[PDB]
């Protein structure tokens, strides 16, 4: 099945967090990027996260808000109101066969 990221809640407060939650997580995985907005670009990479050291190296996206867990879940604190509330997961597969996903939250 395929990828994908709920957010928990779908609409949030600014100021206030949201959890993306991941499903349909393949198996043999080395390891998690989570972009800001809607590509797999570097330029926007939030954090890279490798499973085997559990080491979260952050990206230029990086705000401080944003914190990676094992389970590929990324939570986000102090959401502002002009962010339009699109996060991409890359999940690296052991293979390199890779996969990826959006996800969106809406700010009132």
């Amino acid at each position: 099945a395929k990828l994908t990221i709920e957010s928990m809640p779908l609409s949030v407060a600014e100021g206030k967090e949201v959890l993306l939650l991941v499903h349909n997580l393949p198996q043999h995985l080395f390891g998690y990027s989570w972009y800001k907005g809607e590509r797999v670009d570097g330029n926007s990479l939030i954090v890279g996260y490798v499973i085997g050291t559990q080491q979260a190296t952050p990206g230029a996206a990086y705000s401080g808000r944003e914190t990676i867990y094992t389970n590929a879940s990324l939570l986000i604190q102090n959401v502002t109101q002009n962010d339009i509330g699109f996060y991409t997961l890359q999940v690296i597969k052991s293979d390199l066969v890779n996969e990826e996903a959006t996800g969106q939250f809406h700010v009132y």
